[PDB]
C-alpha cells in the first residue's frame, strides 16, 4: 500500500463507498430525538495535520458534501451535546455541555508489549493478535452478560488494535462515574513499567474474574506456550519467575532447565505453585498478566472523548475501520482486512449499492445487522 495515493483515493471512497446511509441510521437512532444527529459532534484531520473538531451537520446529506468537500484524513466521532456544535462561539460559557455518548472502549496491542514477545509497539502478528480476540470475548461477554448492554459494535482501529461502541439507549445517558467505575470493574492488570507484578488476586475470585480465566484458559496453550513460547529461555522464564513467591524459584529454575518445551515447563510450574497454595493463586495472575486485557481509562472515563469513526481510512496502513462479526472473532484476521486502495480497486474493476459490489459489503452488513437490531429495541420487538 502505498500513503501517496491515499488523497485521491479517499476522494473516491468518500464519494462512492463510504456507507453514509447506514452511517447515518446509526447516529439518528431512529428519529426519536430531535436534534440528536445535529448535536452530535464530528472532528477531521486534513492534510497538513489540519485538526478541527465541533463539526455538526443538519442532516444526511449535509455530512455527505461536508466531507467530499473537506476530504479528511481521519474523522473522529464526539459526544452529543446541549447545543449545536458549529455554533459553540455563540454559547455562554456554562451552558456548552457534553450530554450524551456511546460508552467506548479503545484497547492497544501496544500496551501488551511487556507480555508478547514477537512484535513491539505498533507492530502486530497472528502470533500477538490472539490477545485481541481473548480482550473482545472476556469483555463483550461482560457487557452483555453482567451489564445487559444488547448494541455493541466492535471495530477493527485499522492497525494496532479494535474499538468497542456500546450504544444502548440507557447506556448512552451514563454519568462519567459510571462510565469510569464499568471500567474499574473491568480492568485487572495495573501498574506501570515499574510494577513487575500487575495482578494479584484474593482469595476469593469475583465470578468476572472466573468467566474470565476461563476463556483465557481455552486460549493459553497455542498463544503463550506455542505462539508466545513464554517459557522457551532463561530469560523469558525469568519474568514468569518474577510473577510467583522467591520460595519457588530454584525447584522452578532446575524443571525449567530439564524441560525441552514451554508445555513441559508450564506444567511444572501449576505443579509447584499449586503445592505452593496448600500451606495463593499464582498460576492464574501469570495466565491473566500475559493474556487478561488492558484498557486506558481515559477514553472511556469521559463523555466528550473524540474516538475514530468506523469506516474512517488509516492514514498508515491504508486499513478501513471495519466492524468485527462477534459470532465469527477467533477468525477475525486483521491483515486481510480490506484497503482502500484494494476496495477503491474493486470499483474501478465495474448507484447506492456500489460498496456491495467491493470486498467492503459483508463488513457493512454487520453494521446492518447492529443496525436493525436497534430498531426492533426502539420498537419493541424482542
Ligand atoms: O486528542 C485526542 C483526542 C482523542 N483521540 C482519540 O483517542 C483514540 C485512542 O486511540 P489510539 O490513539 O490508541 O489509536 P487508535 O485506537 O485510533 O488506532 P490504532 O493506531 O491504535 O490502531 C483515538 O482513536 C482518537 O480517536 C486522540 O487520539 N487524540
Ligand atoms: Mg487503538
Ligand atoms: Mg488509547
Ligand atoms: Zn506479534
Amino acid at each position: 500500500f502505498d500513503p501517496t495515493e491515499l488523497p485521491e483515493l479517499l476522494k473516491l471512497y468518500y464519494r462512492r463507498l463510504f456507507p453514509y446511509s447506514q452511517y447515518y441510521r446509526w447516529l439518528n437512532y431512529g428519529g426519536v430525538i430531535k436534534n440528536y444527529f445535529q448535536h452530535r459532534e464530528f472532528s477531521f484531520t486534513l492534510k497538513d495535520d489540519i485538526y478541527i473538531r465541533y463539526q455538526s451537520f443538519n442532516n444526511q446529506s449535509d455530512l455527505e458534501k461536508e466531507m467530499q468537500a473537506a476530504n479528511p484524513y481521519k474523522i473522529d466521532i464526539g459526544a452529543v451535546y446541549s447545543h449545536r456544535p458549529n455554533q459553540h462561539n455563540t454559547v455562554k460559557l456554562g451552558a456548552f455541555q457534553a450530554q450524551e455518548k456511546e460508552l467506548v472502549f479503545d484497547i492497544d496491542m501496544t500496551d501488551y508489549d511487556d507480555v508478547r514477545r514477537c512484535c513491539s509497539s505498533a507492530d502486530i502478528c497472528p502470533k500477538c493478535w490472539t490477545l485481541m480476540t481473548m480482550a473482545i470475548r472476556i469483555i463483550d461477554r461482560a457487557l452483555k452478560e453482567d451489564f445487559g448492554f444488547k448494541h455493541r459494535l466492535w471495530v477493527y482501529s485499522g492497525r494496532r488494535g479494535v474499538h468497542c461502541w456500546v450504544c444502548d439507549e440507557s447506556v448512552r445517558k451514563l454519568s462519567s462515574a459510571v462510565r469510569s467505575g464499568i471500567v474499574e470493574y473491568l480492568s485487572l492488570v495495573k501498574g506501570g513499567q515499574d510494577v513487575k507484578k500487575k495482578v494479584h488476586l484474593s482469595e476469593k475470585i469475583h465470578p468476572f474474574i472466573r468467566k474470565s480465566i476461563n476463556i483465557i484458559k481455552k486460549y493459553f496453550e497455542e498463544y503463550a506456550l506455542v505462539n508466545q513460547d513464554i517459557l522457551e529461555n532463561k530469560e523469558s522464564w525469568d519474568k514468569i519467575l518474577a510473577l510467583v513467591p522467591e520460595t519457588i524459584h530454584d525447584e522452578l529454575q532446575q524443571s525449567f532447565q530439564k524441560s525441552h518445551n514451554s508445555l513441559q515447563r508450564w506444567e511444572h510450574l501449576k505443579k509447584v505453585a499449586s503445592r505452593y497454595q496448600n500451606n495463593p493463586w499464582l498460576e492464574w495472575e501469570i495466565m491473566l498478566q500475559y493474556c487478561f486485557p488492558r484498557l486506558d481509562i481515559n477514553v472511556s472515563k469521559g463523555i466528550n472523548h473524540l474516538l475514530k469513526s468506523p469506516f474512517s481510512v488509516h492514514p498508515k496502513t491504508g486499513r478501513i475501520s471495519v466492524p468485527i462479526d462477534l459470532q465469527k472473532v477467533d477468525q477475525f484476521d486483521p491483515f486481510t482486512v480490506p484497503t482502500i486502495s484494494f476496495i477503491c480497486r474493486e470499483l474501478d474493476a465495474i448507484r447506492t449499492r456500489d460498496y456491495k459490489k467491493t470486498s467492503l459489503a459483508p463488513y457493512v452488513k454487520v453494521f446492518e445487522h447492529f443496525l436493525e437490531n436497534l430498531d426492533k429495541s426502539r420498537k419493541g420487538e424482542l
